[PDB]
């Protein structure tokens, strides 16, 4: 069965996957995504380097491919990330004037979001803002602009596409006793009391074995920030067993603001961690034991 249709039949929005043109035009990837997943994200093609490799010279070919594929095939779209240190060309990372960086960021956000206006459910606006101790990461935006870059990033995004759900996302938020988990809850609470339009917190989970158990208490904590939504992105898992998967699913089922779960990849070989077998379909396609468990957990 389709784990997307089954999660919707439980009152959730989607079960999604991260993909891109280079994965769709070969093999069985497109057929499996068509059958089993209701939302696609672009792995690489909407990051900054692929979209704006020089100032004001935008590049949308791959982004256009994915968006148009989603609409022809009945799939929702997520998109990002807009403001983070990964995939950040050096022409941006060498800027020093506060005004220069603000305008380039604003134009970047507004150029990408308006090209697809009304067609993207979720936008990852700010990613990987926090260090492990809860303080902010010393990327170029923080050092130069000050911690007001996060408010500017969200207030600019809302103007460009008010229909989009705007998220902040980070990793290592999978335990409620971590300092980074508590910090983001606290800082997202304050930001929202100041009017910063944060609509979702998206928890990137690279899970080892047994780590899924702690997500049952971490996810309700992320919900206490008062964002209308939270989501989960399960990056890695190869080390993990099916019981870690099931604890993540049950975590989303028992948190009423959790809207969906995205997995980073179809089939094992095409993962950055392919050798720990972290996904859901093996090298020959065909479902892994985990897959049947999710179906089982989500059934009747």
């Amino acid at each position: 069965q389709s784990i997307d249709q089954l999660i919707k039949a439980r009152g959730k929005v989607y079960f999604g996957v991260a993909t891109d043109q280079n994965r769709l035009t070969t093999g069985k990837n497109a057929a499996i995504i068509k059958a089993d997943f209701g939302m696609v994200w672009p792995e690489n093609s909407m990051q900054w380097d692929a979209t704006e490799p020089s100032q004001g010279n935008f590049n949308f070919a791959g982004a256009d491919y994915l968006v148009n594929w989603a609409q022809q095939n009945g799939k929702l779209i997520g998109a990002g990330c807009l403001v983070w240190h990964n995939f950040l060309p050096s022409w941006v990372s060498s800027i020093t004037d506060k005004n220069t960086l603000i305008n380039v960021m604003k134009n970047h956000i507004t150029t990408l979001m308006t090209r697809y206006k009304g067609k993207i459910r979720t936008w990852d606006v700010v990613g990987e803002a926090f260090n492990e101790d809860g303080s902010l990461r010393q990327n170029v935006f923080l050092n130069v602009i000050g911690e007001d870059y996060i408010p500017i990033a969200f207030q600019t995004a809302r103007a460009a596409d008010p229909n989009a759900k705007l998220y902040i996302m980070d990793y290592n938020l999978d335990s409620a006793s971590y300092p980074k988990t508590q910090a983001i809850v606290n800082r997202v609470k304050q930001w929202r009391a100041a009017g910063v339009p944060i609509d979702g917190i998206g928890s990137q989970m690279h899970l080892s074995a047994g780590q899924g158990a702690g997500v049952l208490q971490a996810l309700p904590l992320l919900a206490s920030a008062g964002t209308p939504e939270v989501s989960i992105l399960m990056l890695d898992v190869a080390g993990a067993s099916p019981t870690d998967y099931v604890n993540v699913v049950n975590a989303c089922l028992n948190v009423q603001s959790c809207v969906g779960i995205t997995v980073m990849g179809v089939a094992d070989p095409d993962s950055a961690f392919a050798s720990s077998t972290p996904l859901l379909f093996d090298g020959n396609f065909n479902p892994k034991p985990a897959y049947n468990a999710i179906v089982q957990d989500l059934q009747q």
